[PDB]
């Protein structure tokens, strides 16, 4: 139906829009829950604190997040054998409220404790939300659309970073009091969702291979589709199950040992260990603290910080006539690259910052071409890459070891990012210009063309650089 088609928008907006705003609620109050932390740790453990433990203790704070969602890519596949698909992403809509509510309570208690344990609850929420859904919303009325459902995800991501900007100015939210609303507003988006999950019906390929339910499916896939004519679709999804019974379910562990392989879990890992380290999850984390030391003026950071975030959201939907009408190779090879000189560019403007006034109105330019190479460059396509990189045994067994890396590696850039910023001053990214380079000659002389060819020359292409051939 035409009407569900905003309606499961919706079910795709609370558990996409939330990831987002975590990685952004960081930015506005990050001096303010600061010295939130000072009347911290001398109330109970009576000393001032050392500023160089005061940024260890934020740094983990910011950083775990991240590791709420290497547990969510590990509970999944406990939790799945036995709750529902729905079930699951009705647990979430728990986690978040009782996430909020520790934040809510933050000023209300005298302690540090909820918010760093409390912001675990949203790391789980940063887990199964974004690892039930981007496979498993694919139920939108046309089958041959589901590209688009790819970029869909992606874009609320955009909006979700965006409104942490707009909703941490120092007009709407984000003043001296008042910061726990800035974290508190998060329930709202969540009962949304919990709102619209009785709203949406169900998930029509689930019921009928593990309920085995076919006489509610037909009026769900009525409700989808909004057409009469069911039994061809109905009939064509029992076609690939008899597939997935047929075939094996190779386990995690045999990949890691498999010589046939030996190229394969090392490439696709890199690829997204350049999605965390490609250092934009820093900038959308730290930014209130970046442009502050690249000579901006005071009193505006928040004003040209939401061009930050405007055209992630502006490349997002620009990027839908670039996938096709370039590929996956290129763009990918290529955005890397196009930024690795912006780097460069980027550190001449910081290292100088003095002589000329638009030298910070040119340290902005090349912050906001990062972001638009990446969004029009590497955006969801890693995702998808990995869907076709391997074959229907171990594609489940695919995102088991690429989330593991996922979050680690998103733990690992916002943990050290603010020890390499009081260490190394103005040359903090030339260690970030050299690990995005690193993924553009890793990436160059493994990764052949993707798009729009079957796994046969994928596999051939690949086993010409392996000598695979088990
Ligand atoms: O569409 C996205 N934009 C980002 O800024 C981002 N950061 C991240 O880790 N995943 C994504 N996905």
């Amino acid at each position: 139906s035409c009407s569900l088609l905003v309606a499961s928008l919706a079910g795709a907006f609370g558990s996409s829009f939330l990831y987002g705003y975590n990685l952004s609620v960081v930015n506005a109050p990050t001096p303010y829950i600061k010295a939130f932390y000072n009347e911290s740790w001398e109330r109970r453990h009576g000393r001032p604190i050392d500023p160089d433990t005061l940024t260890l203790l934020w740094s983990v704070t910011v950083s775990i997040f991240a590791i709420g969602g290497l547990v969510g890519t590990l509970i999944v596949k406990m939790i799945g054998k036995v709750l529902g698909r729905k079930h699951t992403l009705l647990a979430n809509n728990g986690f978040a409220i009782s996430a909020a509510l520790l934040m809510a309570c933050s000023l209300q208690a005298g302690a540090f404790e909820m918010l760093i344990v409390g912001r675990f609850i949203m790391g789980i929420d940063g887990g199964v939300a974004l690892s039930v859904l981007p496979m498993y919303l694919s139920e939108i009325s046309p089958k041959e659309i589901r590209g688009s459902l790819g970029q869909v995800t992606a874009i609320f991501i955009c909006i979700g970073v965006f409104t942490g900007q707009l909703l941490g100015l120092p007009e709407l939210l984000g003043k001296e009091s008042t910061w726990p609303y800035l974290f508190g507003v998060i329930v709202v988006p969540a009962v949304v969702q919990l709102l619209s999950l009785p709203f949406l019906p169900d998930s029509p390929r689930y019921l009928l291979l593990e309920k085995h339910n076919e006489a509610r499916a037909v009026k769900a896939f009525q409700t989808f589709l909004g057409k009469a004519d069911v039994s061809q679709e109905v009939e064509e999804v029992l076609a690939e199950s008899r597939v997935q019974r047929s075939i094996r379910l190779v386990s995690v562990l045999e990949l890691l040992r498999a010589p046939y392989v030996r190229w394969q879990v090392v490439t696709v890992i890199v690829t997204m260990a350049c999605y965390q380290l490609c250092g934009l999850n820093a900038i959308w984390f730290y930014t209130n603290s970046i442009f502050g030391k690249a000579g901006i003026p005071p009193a505006k950071i928040p004003y040209v910080t939401l061009s930050t975030g405007g055209i992630e959201t502006l490349a997002a939907v620009f990027s839908g006539l670039v996938i096709e009408h370039l590929g996956r190779r290129p763009l990918l090879i290529g955005g890397f690259g196009l930024m690795g000189l912006f780097f460069g560019t980027l550190t001449i403007t910081l290292t100088l910052q003095d002589h000329a006034p638009w030298v910070p109105y040119l340290s902005i330019v090349g912050i906001l071409a990062i972001i638009a190479s990446f969004c029009s460059g590497p955006g969801g396509i890693p995702f998808i890459l990995t869907g076709e990189f391997f074959q229907q045994s171990q594609r489940p067994a695919a995102f088991i070891i690429a989330g593991t890396v996922n979050w680690l590696s998103n733990f690992a850039v916002g943990l050290l990012f603010p020890f390499i910023q009081k260490s190394l001053d103005t040359y903090c990214f030339l260690v970030f210009a050299t690990i995005c380079i690193t993924g553009a000659i890793y990436l160059y002389f493994v990764l052949p063309e993707t798009k729009n060819r079957t796994y046969a020359e994928i596999s051939q292409a690949f086993s010409k650089r392996n000598k695979a051939y088990p």
